[PDB]
DNA sequence: TAGCAGCCTGAGCTGCTCAACTCAACT
DNA sequence: AGTTGAGTCCTTGTCAAGGGGCTGCTA
């Protein structure tokens, strides 16, 4: 890469040997928070994330929202269940869902989920605006 | 507004059903984590050195981090352009950023002075090789 | 084998300015 | 004020694919 070429060649230039991408420096990230804002909330008590493109991180805030407060009922309504996960992965979005309890749906938001009856949503522990 | 979002925004009104739409907020935290850091550099005086072109939020917090953590460790960097700005019309260039925070840098060459200093220990105790 | 971490300034043009961008929230 | 979070499938080839692309742990 452009300076690492030259500044390579600059020690060199001087005879000194350096060392190049020998050695890692192992370090910690500290936890943090974060919110995350489900784009529709039903009558029922029904969270709806519609999603187009689902990467990564995003697989991970919904797992961990899922870990993190058992209560709550987020479904994904996606463009297309189809979508694999990255470059030539065996896993479609829809793959990954059902393999980790994810109800989902595409398109639309089908009719037997605001068909549904009504639970109790614990705004208690969420935050408004 | 986004095209789902417009549409099942318009399928659930054509069933007279009130959506909340973007109302509430659910927290929830991201656990702590390990990473490694690789410098470019490594002279024998025990100086690393990271060569930086785009140096962006990530990165800095990195070097932050990595300095708290490991404060025998003298990691400086050589810039691409110390000149450019932290992020689109930020007054802050690179370089302000260094000073105001400890961070001994200088621009597209190691300075002789650098190489030129004496030896350090460093504690490759604490490191990962490879 | 799968899955994800950890990387990475040159064009291109007005010595700066662009690789997306736009509101919200945090500090 | 200044910095960072959080959120955003619709365009380019045979539905589908698909984001930059490579190397290289870690289970
Ligand atoms: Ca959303
Ligand atoms: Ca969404
Ligand atoms: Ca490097
Ligand atoms: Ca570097």
């Amino acid at each position: 890469s452009g300076l690492e070429d030259k500044v390579s060649k600059q020690l060199e230039s001087k005879g000194i040997k350096f060392e190049y991408e020998e050695w890692k420096v192992p370090y910690v990230i500290p936890a943090s928070n974060h919110t995350y804002t489900p784009d529709f909330l039903l009558p029922n008590g029904i969270f709806v994330e519609t999603a187009g493109l689902w990467e990564s991180d995003d697989r991970k805030k919904h797992l961990l929202i899922r870990e993190q407060h058992p209560e709550l009922d987020i479904r994904i309504v996606f463009s297309s269940s189809r979508t694999k996960l990255y470059k030539g992965s065996p896993t479609s979005y829809g793959e990954f869902c059902e393999k980790h309890g994810i109800k989902f749906a595409d398109k639309l938001i089908p009719a037997e989920w605001i068909k549904e009856p009504k639970k109790e949503v614990p705004f208690d522990r969420l935050k408004r605006k």
